[PDB]
């Protein structure tokens, strides 16, 4: 066998198809390029994937001055979500029916991003009035007005692509960390807790990529194939680009690219430039390997278009994926399955404690 | 199909080896029962089985007033640790060396134990000072010390015993999160956040067994046989028994048992008759089915023992399985591979917006 379940299929779903050999991807059949060219809000395509169909939008978030204030904004809302299930109520999802997680489920999703637009815009500001945030006809435009106060309302746009863009992709490592402590019983704050730990490893996938250097360099020199050309023949590696997802253009790219330009993001003519200069520049090198344009490229332009830095990213690239993390909650919790795979031992067989390295360290009783 | 990667093979491992078929435990290649027996200490099991070998020991917590009294000691713990990266400097897994991932996770995993202790005392004494502590000569008294103040001896030998039994045993929902999460390349206190999560649920399995009240009714009754048949006859489980987990007995059984009997403890008696009227009790009703004692009534035992209460027994089963978890992590980084499971769309076709039902409610 290969480690690491590579290909192994672990659930069927009826929540989304990543149809990568199509090149498309579908939110309970419907296709996200339609969701993000018609305009539907992060909080409708929430109950989208997790109820599969329009009836119950994502609700705003209760006020809740968030308790944790670690420094890094994943760590907040890790923290601060898995605080929420004893002063909530929340019972092991083996006590509940699935209209309670639901709701619990909505209710934290919502509070998740509540906290990370409090954590991003930190302790040195006064909060903003829940006044000021309850004037908003979306949840992405009150994450987007409790975090800057006056966000420009093209930037709400953008965030709202991205998303939208972001909400759901099939059984990747957060995802499924999601189902494995949900398939334990365990309350529905604790499994996304520990999916958000999951999604802030930067081997997760998705991860906005760090291109801000490299598009900062083609601003000042103009030459985008040049800049292309110094990275590779110095030996760093091409940011944002690599082997095919889906089997052309990942189609989340094309509309993170698409809103770029429909948003006027200053930033669109140099990305576009680089985007040919460095998928030219690495299939001629490699005529033989596969080069397609990672959407984490894209969505480093659009989320810093939106004014959202850098170590920010992977907290805003959660708050999209817990749409796609609780409707898996849900359907994992109807599975009743526990996830339940095994190990073998391979190694040496029995020694005494006397034969191991540093016994002689060892104080006994 | 059989959804749950049930029967799966994920990995191999080198770090422990339940040898069912064989009757036997082993951590790094050393017999349960060797370890338990020679009174070896927790902080030495869990460097057995991160490193490989003896000798660097886990370090003593360094003075860390647990920040989180959210009413739930698993839910303070699970913030607790996620939180210490960004105040240690944690960087991920993917940007550090094995040797500094190592100092990361004993840092982490003792600090787990000493929050737990805290998280147990609770709000309302308080702490024992740090100077008391350091009086200690192991990490398991230390954590006796910084929960109780002044702890029994035997109490601390009975926790020694019970930890280093339940530090490790192979795949289980918990240390699956640590490796998933540890395969992101994520930092370590985030692999041992996440797998907290999913120790906490009620259906992971291996947690001390509910057999205090029945424990109770013997103590009063006087009749062990009598009490395990009324509860059968009344519908209810008999707690702490059920099919076999190794070919016979548990090893981890055995070793607790043992210590229970050595460290003189109150329940000993009661509940040994206990495991014999349960074990005839259950195998006289149906002679077609393997019953044996699982470790964790005998973990209950011990638990109680030590003066903990029901309530804080699960805390104690994850801190003596922080050896594993990060046992797990260290090997994980090692293997370098991000898990990557898949599953199969059966839901909708593709179809339009406005084919969805609901789609008159949404606003553009």
């Amino acid at each position: 066998f290969v480690p690491g379940l590579d290909g192994v299929v672990a659930f069927t779903t009826e929540i989304a198809e990543p149809d990568k050999d199509g090149g498309a991807l579908r939110y309970r059949g419907v296709d996200i390029e339609d969701l993000v060219s018609q305009r539907v809000t992060f909080g409708d395509v929430w109950a989208l994937l997790v109820d599969g169909n329009f009836g119950s939008g994502l609700p705003p978030a209760e006020p809740f001055p968030l308790p944790i204030h670690s420094g890094d904004v994943r760590v907040d809302v890790q923290a601060g979500l898995a605080m929420l299930a004893p002063i909530w109520g929340y019972a092991p999802l083996l006590d509940i029916d699935d209209a309670t997680a639901r709701q619990q489920l909505a209710r934290a999703s919502v509070m998740a991003l509540s906290y990370v637009a409090q954590s991003a815009r930190g302790i040195y500001q006064p909060a903003v009035p829940q006044r000021i945030i309850d004037e908003c006809s979306t949840v992405t435009a009150r994450f987007m007005t409790r975090w800057q106060g006056e966000p420009d309302p093209r930037h709400i746009e953008a965030i709202d692509a991205y998303w939208v863009s972001a909400a759901e992709h099939g059984m990747n490592a957060s995802t499924f960390t999601a189902r494995v402590i949900a398939s334990t019983g365990a309350d529905v704050a604790a499994a996304l807790s520990g999916a958000i730990g999951a999604m802030s490893g930067p081997l997760h996938g998705g991860a906005p990529a760090r291109v801000l250097p490299m598009l900062d360099e083609v601003e000042r020199a103009g030459d985008a194939r040049s800049v292309v050309k110094g990275i590779l023949d110095r030996g760093e590696k091409l940011m944002g680009f690599g082997h095919r997802v889906y089997r052309a253009e990942d189609p989340r790219a094309r509309v993170l690219r698409a809103a770029a330009e429909r948003l006027g993001a200053p930033r669109y003519e140099v990305a576009v430039a680089v985007e040919q200069a460095a998928l030219s520049e690495l299939r001629e090198r490699r005529p033989d390997r596969a080069i397609e344009t990672n959407v984490e490229f894209w969505a480093a332009v659009v989320l810093d278009f939106a004014r959202v830095p850098a170590n920010m990213m992977p907290a805003m690239f959660t708050c999209g994926r817990t749409a796609g993390w609780c409707a898996h909650i849900l359907e994992q919790k109807r599975l009743g399955k526990l996830v339940r795979p095994s190990a073998i031992y391979v190694g040496p067989g029995p020694r005494s404690p006397e034969s191991v390295d540093g016994w002689e360290r060892v104080l006994t009783t």
